[PDB]
């Protein structure tokens, strides 16, 4: 007769998008602990698709979380309970993904956006990365920032270059957008023309 114990304790996980995250722990106790899984304190009910639960002789318990989205990137709780007591281990699943820019349209290897003198143009450029990369924009030797002429919007998931006044003849040319995080760097050029 023995209270449940994590002979082996859940570990933190670092994975990439769309892969399988397996959280494992090992559990002794008599009898014979009931194990449940939780996500911010709501129970994970295995469905076979997104969440699967495996058990092996000797007290091994894994939760497999399939096709990791960043909604799955969170703190997980596990809990083992018998007559003797109740213990619970905590582990986080974080996503570690090198920076990458994703141009929706390219022409000749590069972004293109074709404007007219009037247009209020927004070069919307999605990106991936965990972190949460640092975005820069450049035009030649010029860095770009919200003062006067330009404004850069940077979000969790996209950065956009916008020309608050109408686009002019002079801002035509080549713009470089660059996303950098702990795990890699990516950069793309967008050509802008005005007719």
């Amino acid at each position: 007769a023995m209270a449940p114990h994590f002979k082996e304790e859940l570990r933190n996980l670092n994975v990439r998008y769309q892969s399988n995250a397996t959280l494992v722990c090992k559990v002794t106790g008599h009898p014979k602990p009931i194990v449940k899984w939780y996500r911010q304190g709501k129970e994970i009910i295995a469905d076979g698709l997104k969440y699967r639960i495996q058990e092996f002789k000797g007290g091994y318990h894994q939760l497999i979380i399939a096709s990791v989205t960043d909604d799955d990137a969170t703190v997980y709780q596990v809990r083992a309970t018998n007559q003797g007591g109740s213990v619970s281990g905590t582990a986080s699943l974080e996503v570690e993904v090198p920076a990458k820019i994703h141009l929706p349209k390219t022409l000749e290897g590069m972004g293109a956006v074709h404007a007219l003198r009037g247009e209020v143009v927004s070069i919307k450029i999605p990106f991936s990365g965990k972190p949460d990369p640092v975005i820069t924009w450049q035009k030649g030797q010029d860095l770009i920032d919200n003062n006067g002429h330009y404004q850069v919007i940077v979000t969790r998931s996209f950065t956009s270059l916008v020309f608050p006044n109408g686009v002019e003849r002079k801002d035509a040319g080549f713009y470089v957008v660059c996303a950098k995080n702990r795990f890699g760097i990516d950069q793309k050029t967008v050509e802008l023309d005005v007719a």
